[PDB]
């Protein structure tokens, strides 16, 4: 429901509170409408996301998803989000999708938020899939913070293709994207692949000693969740980390790019990891390809389309 006087805010605990994230009273007009809010973390100080729950109108919403950032596009109540997430780099902390529920967070785990370094605000995105009660939404996602630390942090490394051309009618276009981890041990729990119209199938792995570690392995045409890793992956100092997203031309008249819109392309793969307090980062990226000769041993599973 739409909150009103009661204020978003709510106490748990001493130490505790829930934050619903809601659309402000939405009504939108087209099928397929992106609407994106943003809020301020209520505490200044350092905090945990340990928990989300999600509030969505199960007859209007396709999928929900939180980001965490320090400049969200708009200072509007509410923006198209074609205009965009947030001008610093938008920090994924949770995907909803509709036919695809989402697995929690293990215990223990948790999202570096506030302080010194930690986001500042939280960010909102409703995609709504079909439109007449002239009712106002209030969809979203309430969130538990705690201030008390954690003992291990929830952190995301992002893999994604950024000099990809797709050219039109070609029957496969692969995407490789390599890293050397570098940082402390992580631990993989969850994984989410994101694509357009072209993309067939995403596949993660580690290799270790020349070995392929399936991370994740799905089709991006399927619904866009976080979804659980079936054997939890730890990558380690020395250990690469490799991505493939397979694309099809055929259909396409021009040749498709990497780039933000619905014509445009993209090859992201969002493993979701968890590291000690002590060693843990919140955030890597890799948008390099360092060992390309090596994907010639890449598993066959990762070009049949699941
Ligand atoms: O992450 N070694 O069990
Ligand atoms: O998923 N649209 O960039
Ligand atoms: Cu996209
Ligand atoms: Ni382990």
């Amino acid at each position: 429901e739409c909150l009103g006087t009661i204020g978003p805010v709510t106490p748990l605990d001493a130490s505790d509170f829930a934050l619903d994230i809601r659309m402000p009273g939405v009504t939108p007009k087209e099928s397929d409408t992106y609407f994106c809010m943003s809020m301020r973390l209520p505490v200044d100080e350092e905090a945990f996301v340990i928990d989300f729950k999600p509030r969505a109108s199960m007859d209007t919403v396709h999928h929900m998803l939180l980001f965490g950032c320090n400049m969200p596009s708009s200072t509007g109540s509410y923006w198209f989000c074609d205009e965009g997430t947030c001008t610093d780099k938008a920090n994924i902390l949770y995907a909803w999708a509709r036919n695809a529920p989402p697995t929690r967070l293990p215990k223990g785990v948790g999202f570096r938020v506030g302080g010194e370094t930690g986001s500042k605000y939280f960010v909102l995105q409703v995609h709504y899939g079909d439109i007449r009660d002239n009712h106002k939404d209030c969809s979203g996602v309430s969130v538990h913070l705690t201030r008390v630390p954690q003992p291990l942090i929830a952190g995301m490394y992002l893999m994604m293709s950024v000099d990809t051309v797709i050219p039109p009618g070609e029957k496969v276009v692969n995407a490789d994207i390599s890293c050397q981890y570098k940082m402390y041990p992580m631990h993989v729990f969850a994984y989410r692949v994101h694509t357009h119209h072209l993309g067939k199938v995403v596949s993660g792995y580690r290799v270790r000693n020349g070995q392929w570690t399936l991370i994740g392995r799905q089709n991006p045409q399927l619904p866009q969740a976080f979804y659980p890793v079936e054997h939890p992956v730890d990558v380690t100092f020395g250990d690469i980390l490799a991505a493939r997203c397979v694309f099809t031309g055929e259909g396409r008249t021009e040749a498709t790019h990497i780039g933000g819109t619905s014509s445009d392309e993209m090859c992201n793969l969002y493993i979701m990891y968890y590291m000690e307090a002590k060693y843990a980062l919140s955030f890597m990226t890799c948008t390099k390809n360092v060992a390309p000769d090596m994907f010639r041993t890449i598993p066959a599973e990762a070009n049949i389309p699941i």
